[PDB]
C-alpha cells in the first residue's frame, strides 16, 4: 500500500463512477469541480499539474470537453482513455453543432454500464495488481445501476405517453428521454457561446401551448433565467433544477452518480 493508483477524470460524473470501481486501492479525481460548466471549461495551469500526477486519464470524448484534446497535448506519458467507447451516438438535432454527437450518454443508465466496463478494463490494464478488486466492484456496481430501472420507470409510470414532454434548458436528456419514452424540447442543443437565445425561446414558448406542457427545468451548471422567462409567459410551472453535467458538493443533494439519475428524474416526475 504504497502511493496508490492515481486516476484523473476531466470531470465529477466520470470520476464518481470510476472512483466506485476503483473502490480503496486508487485516488480519483476530477479536473472540474462541483457546479462547474464541462463543455468550455478553461483549464489551468495547476490542471496541468493535477493531470500530469496521474497514472491514467479519463474523458468522456464525443466531443464533450472542447478543451481536452489541446490540454492534453500538454501531458506526456500519461495514458487516456475514452469512456464512452462503443456507445452509439444521438446526434444533436438543431443549432450550430447539429449533427455532431450528443455527448450527455451517461444520462441512460444502461449505457451507464459500458461506462463502468471501460473504465473497468482501463484500470485492470495499467493497474494490473488490482485487477481482482476493480473487476469485482465493476460487477457490484454494475448491478446497482441495473436495479434502478424498475424505481425509475415506476416513478415515471403516472404521466400518459401522450403527456411524456420534457422541457430542459441545455438539450442535455436526449438519451435519458429516448430510455423513457419523452419528447425533449430544449431551449439550446447543447452548451456554448451561440446564437438562438431568444429565438428558440419562443418556439419552445409555442410548443408549451399546443400540448399544454405543465411544466419546464433548468440545469445545475447553466442560468435558470431562460426558463424561468419560459415558465411566466406561459402558464407552466418552472421545476428545475435538474443534475446532468455536475454532481453536487459531498455534502449537497447529488453528491454521486447515482444519486443524479436518482434526483433527475424524481424532480421531472414531481413537475408532472
Ligand atoms: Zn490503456
Ligand atoms: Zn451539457
Amino acid at each position: 500500500t504504497a502511493k496508490k493508483f492515481k486516476v484523473v477524470t476531466t470531470f465529477t460524473i466520470i470520476q464518481d463512477i470510476a472512483q466506485n470501481i476503483a473502490g480503496d486501492v486508487a485516488v480519483v479525481e476530477s479536473i472540474t469541480k462541483p457546479g462547474a460548466e464541462i463543455h468550455d471549461y478553461q483549464p489551468t495551469p495547476r490542471d496541468i499539474v493535477k493531470a500530469q500526477s496521474a497514472d491514467l486519464i479519463l474523458w468522456n470524448g464525443m466531443n464533450l470537453e472542447r478543451w481536452f484534446e489541446k490540454f492534453f497535448e500538454s501531458i506526456k506519458d500519461v495514458p487516456s482513455a475514452v469512456v464512452t467507447a462503443g456507445i452509439t451516438p444521438l446526434p444533436i438535432r438543431e443549432g450550430p453543432y447539429s449533427g455532431i454527437a450528443n455527448p450527455h450518454a451517461w444520462m441512460s443508465p444502461s449505457n451507464a454500464l459500458i461506462y463502468i466496463e471501460n473504465i473497468r478494463k482501463a484500470l485492470v490494464e495499467h493497474d494490473p495488481a488490482h485487477a481482482e478488486t476493480y473487476n469485482r466492484n465493476a460487477q457490484a456496481y454494475a448491478e446497482k445501476i441495473k436495479a434502478l430501472d424498475a424505481p425509475l420507470r415506476e416513478r415515471l409510470s403516472r404521466i400518459p405517453a401522450e403527456q411524456r414532454w420534457l422541457v430542459t434548458s441545455e438539450g442535455a436528456f436526449s438519451y435519458l428521454a429516448k430510455d423513457y419514452g419523452f419528447k425533449e424540447v430544449y431551449l439550446w442543443p447543447i452548451n456554448a457561446e451561440q446564437q438562438g437565445i431568444p429565438q428558440q425561446v419562443r418556439h419552445v414558448i409555442d410548443i408549451i401551448r399546443e400540448n399544454k406542457i405543465p411544466v419546464v427545468f433548468s440545469e445545475s451548471t447553466i442560468s435558470d433565467k431562460p426558463a424561468k422567462q419560459v415558465s411566466k409567459e406561459t402558464g407552466a410551472q418552472y421545476g428545475g433544477v435538474l443534475y446532468v453535467d455536475s454532481l453536487s458538493g459531498e455534502k449537497g443533494p447529488v453528491p454521486t452518480y447515482i444519486s443524479l439519475i436518482n434526483m433527475t428524474v424524481d424532480t421531472i416526475a414531481k413537475g408532472f
